[PDB]
């Protein structure tokens, strides 16, 4: 099989706070933020899939390699296609976050769960509790947090 160059440098600030820092030392990286707090509606022009949420980077720099990482990260989901989670795109000059992923459905809740689980390691499950679930995505400044 074949073997990306763009895979970021993971580190978890905590049980929902963790980051993916942009390949090859990037002066950014990704932040990925677990929270049932809603800051996103659904507009004409901002739904998305995990098949185009790389159109949530199109106005940001480097947004190619953004893009590869992204990809990276949704391995094994975007293929699923019982994987179907909301995704509304947020408008970063207003300063909202690039993505809000939907994570209320319990199995998609649980397969970001697992997939994040592989990537960071063990950490408080969100799932056991209902209720609303997000998944902000938005693109942070990395100053050496790890
Ligand atoms: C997790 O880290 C973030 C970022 O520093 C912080 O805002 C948040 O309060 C932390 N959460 C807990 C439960 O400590
Ligand atoms: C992603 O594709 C869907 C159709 O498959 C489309 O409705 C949506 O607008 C696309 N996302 C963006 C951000 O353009
Ligand atoms: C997230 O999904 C749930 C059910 O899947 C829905 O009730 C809720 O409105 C969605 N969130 C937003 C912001 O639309």
């Amino acid at each position: 099989s074949y073997i990306t160059p763009y895979v970021p440098m993971p580190c978890m600030i905590n049980d929902t706070h963790f980051l993916l820092r942009g390949p090859f030392e990037a002066s950014w990286a990704i932040k990925l933020e677990i929270t049932d707090v809603t800051t996103l509606v659904v507009d004409t022009d901002n739904v998305a899939n995990p098949t185009n949420i790389s159109k949530c980077f199109a106005n940001n720099q480097d947004e190619r390699l953004l893009g590869f990482t992204m990809e990276w990260f949704l391995s094994g989901l975007e293929h699923d296609h019982h994987f179907t989670p909301q995704i509304i795109c947020g408008n970063v000059s207003k300063g909202e976050v690039n993505a809000q992923v939907n994570i209320t459905m319990e199995d998609h809740c649980s397969q970001v769960f697992l997939k994040m689980r592989r990537i960071f390691g063990v950490f408080k499950n969100p799932c056991t509790s209902h209720g609303k679930q997000n998944v902000l995505i938005s693109v942070s400044n990395w100053t050496n947090q790890c």
